[PDB]
């Protein structure tokens, strides 16, 4: 009777939001699907996300989970509301979670959000926030090198020291006090980030409010388990199993875990 | 007569405790709030009548209008929220979930300390809700009956609240426990003191922005968030307003207040 939380992702950043859910729920079992066939979403059109997104959904939902994390930026702006409406299980995504932590931690509700072409050409962060405070001033920006660095494991090397100066000098012009990490990859990148910009900015990981709220969530339907001992996590991947256990393993710290190859779509 | 209400329910001015990060966090959304100051405190009461209470203020609130409730008060959370849920249309939420959240989240060591009510230590809703969380985790409780005591008579920054604190508390220091929940809502008009006496290597917690958050994802979650641009709070006490006032007014910064007196029976 043991049932998982679901994580849907186009790759291996949604981990980082796995990663808060294993510290603040250690007695619920993780079912995740990386699609890394197919990554990245960002460039993609709606339609064919909603698709993706769906196809994911549908195996996960074979699968036995009693709730869904779309633990992407792109798919949970694409699918959220009609996946939500369709299944009857709890769904979220992390971007009302990220923009609730940082009204939280701003105090002159001048906000900053870092994302992908797409999550930034979106609009989806100033969206959400906005409706919440209406004073409160975004600027986005866009930092396409980031994925990269932390794919190839160079986010704590001189090179993402380099990358990140580069790419955020723009917000050393403003008096944001709060920065969105608006891609799941981006956690990775925290303590490089937090130092360029200072101590009196508050760096937003959205995956330790999206691991609150899969708490909150499941308590209001009284899903919460008591016990971790018959915990089997299944981590599930479109592409490489090889290259994304060895990515897994390491930022999980997860030696044993398995990794299941799966076909989706066409 | 677009916008409607989020409900608060409490047996004081400890409720305000999640209205300050309330008013932070959904700046757009209005508050009904009711303490029944005339009953306080709630902590050493029976069960049966603290639900029989807090039913009394649900209906009051429930016939004002409001779109969801909050029970923001721990004993009345313990004592009715599985009820109150069941039988109301909106979303009901307390505070014990919340508080144990982030009580977990701030712990390095997993030793918690639980501060609350003679009602609420009994019922260990604290050490039942941290375990069913994360079964490592190690809880002791200490009612600290005087504490509301305190509070409500406006004494919460004097000489006397320092030493009912230095008393009641001693003990924790023979302890490693590294978090204290502040589990009672009136607790965190304390902080400053209980801070100090516990020193920096505790971390004193008040749920009250746990809470506002959750408050705000339910309310995302069922599409209730208000919309408009309505621009007037409404307080409801059972006993003095101008006393409420003067608490509220230190507590919240809102020097344009309305409080209002009412019969609940
Ligand atoms: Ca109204
Ligand atoms: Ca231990
Ligand atoms: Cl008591
Ligand atoms: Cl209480």
């Amino acid at each position: 009777m043991k049932q998982a939380i679901g994580f849907i992702d186009s790759g291996v950043g949604g981990l980082t939001v796995v990663r808060e859910v294993l510290k603040q729920l250690p007695h619920e079992q993780v079912y995740y699907l990386g699609d890394t066939a197919r990554c990245p979403y960002g460039p993609r059109d709606k339609e064919e996300v909603a698709k993706f997104t769906w196809e994911m959904t549908n195996f996960l939902v074979d699968r036995g989970i009693k709730m869904l994390v779309i633990a992407c930026n792109t798919a949970t702006a694409a699918a959220l509301y009609d996946i939500r409406e369709k299944l009857d299980i709890p769904v979220i995504g992390v971007i009302q979670p990220g923009s609730r932590a940082a009204l939280k931690a701003t105090r002159n509700n001048k906000i900053g959000v870092l994302g992908t072409l797409g999550t930034v050409e979106s609009m989806a962060y100033p969206t959400a926030l906005k409706g919440l405070n209406r004073r409160v001033e975004v600027d986005s920006l866009a930092c396409p090198k980031f994925v990269s660095v932390v794919e190839s494991g160079e986010y704590k090397s001189a090179i993402a020291k380099k990358v990140v100066a580069e790419s955020l000098l723009p917000l050393k012009s403003t008096k944001i006090d709060t920065v969105i990490l608006g891609c799941t990859h981006y956690p990775l990148l925290k303590p490089i980030i937090e130092n360029f910009m200072g101590d009196g900015v508050a760096v937003i990981n959205s995956g330790e409010e999206t691991a609150s709220e899969v708490s909150a969530l499941l308590d209001y339907h009284n899903l919460l388990d008591a016990t971790d001992e018959e915990i089997e996590h299944r981590f599930f991947t479109t592409g490489s199993t090889q290259i994304f256990k060895d990515i897994a393993k390491d930022w999980l710290n997860m030696p044993d875990m398995t990794v299941e190859h799966i076909k989706l779509g066409k």
